[PDB]
């Protein structure tokens, strides 16, 4: 078996391999990637996203996110507060600001450290989840808005043809800006391209563990789980890789800069935080493998989780006994 400590792996294509997305997913499967729950892909030295960057600061963030923390310093719950809406040239001098930026410190570790000591004490503010793209449409290779759809997937390998659409997201990031512990919708993949500015740290459970890591967290956010049978689907727990040490359970981690992609496998449990200013692009995706991952994928129906339209298409035909339920939790 490839991988077998369950690694995260870092590759290197050449421009030729970067030519066929599938095929180098399917590349990096043989090699064992998946396991982690997590790759990052260092693109070849001739590509590039986009020209430049200099005119993205009329972008609107409709509703920035102030993230709020609860709890203890290792173990926390984030609620996110609407804010009035801001430009990203706004954002970023709000990031740049004495009361918001990164800290003086020596290198990525020891940035770590002051992120879990001090997170809970400031409550960031998130440009999260913005439908769009920064890529050049003349970018033919690893091009987040120009994928082959999970709703064609699905057809491909179930003869189901279904509604919805798939289109790519923008997130503006600010020092201690926070992603909980989640897998993706329907425990799909996930794709993240860093675009510009700081660098983002991640957490990942090996998928072959994600239950190790549910049990976990039902200990430690006892009313949650009482709540909901899916809790981490609202997307609001952290847990930190010193709790997640005492506690046994196996994960790794690593730093996103600009200019490189990460692959987040189905059920592969993520987590993590922004350096300083950032922009990172990213959307879902399948593959043959991940039908099997999508037909067992847990569900929230308290009604907490709410998601996209396509998703109920998902249900409805991977998940027929769910879907009655699950959809009173969306309506
Ligand atoms: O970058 C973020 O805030 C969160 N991103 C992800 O969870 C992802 O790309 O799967
Ligand atoms: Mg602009
Ligand atoms: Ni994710
Ligand atoms: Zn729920």
């Amino acid at each position: 078996a490839q991988n077998p400590n369950c690694n995260i792996m870092i590759f290197h294509p050449t421009k030729e391999e970067f030519n066929d997305f599938d095929k180098y997913i399917a590349y990096m499967e043989s090699q064992g990637a998946h396991r982690a729950g997590l790759a990052k892909i260092i693109p070849p030295k001739e590509w590039k996203a986009r020209e430049t960057y200099d005119n993205i600061s009329e972008i609107l963030i409709a509703t920035p996110l102030q993230q709020v923390a609860s709890g203890r310093a290792g173990v926390f719950t984030q609620y996110h507060k609407k804010k009035k809406a801001m430009t990203v040239g706004e954002y970023r001098h709000l990031a740049n600001s004495k009361k918001y930026q990164t800290p003086p410190h020596q290198n990525f570790e020891d940035l770590e450290r002051k992120y879990w000591k001090n997170r809970i004490y400031n409550s960031p503010i998130y440009g999260a989840d913005i439908s769009g793209s920064l890529f050049d449409e003349n970018t033919k290779q690893w091009n987040l808005g120009h994928l082959g759809t999970i709703q064609d997937l699905l057809e491909k390998e179930c003869g189901v043809v279904i509604e919805g659409v798939n289109t790519p997201y923008l997130y503006f990031g600010m020092w201690k800006t926070t992603f909980a512990w989640h897998t993706e919708d329907m425990d799909l993949y996930s794709i993240n391209y860093l675009h510009l500015g700081e660098p983002k740290t991640w957490y990942v459970v090996p998928p072959e563990h994600g239950q190790r890591l549910e049990r976990l967290a039902r200990e430690l956010f006892p009313g949650s789980s009482r709540g909901c049978g899916a809790f981490l689907r609202h997307k609001v727990a952290l847990i930190s890789p010193t709790v997640l040490k005492e506690n046994g359970i196996p994960f790794n981690r690593i730093t996103q800069e600009a200019g490189e992609f990460m692959v987040t496998f189905p059920y592969g449990y993520h987590a993590g935080f922004n350096h300083g200013f950032n922009c990172a692009e990213a959307i879902n995706f399948a593959t043959p493998r991940w039908i099997d991952y999508g037909k067992m994928a847990s569900q929230c129906s308290c009604g907490e989780a709410r998601v996209t339209f396509s998703m109920d298409a998902f249900v409805r035909i991977l998940q027929p006994e769910r879907y009655d339920l699950w959809k009173r939790g969306q309506d």
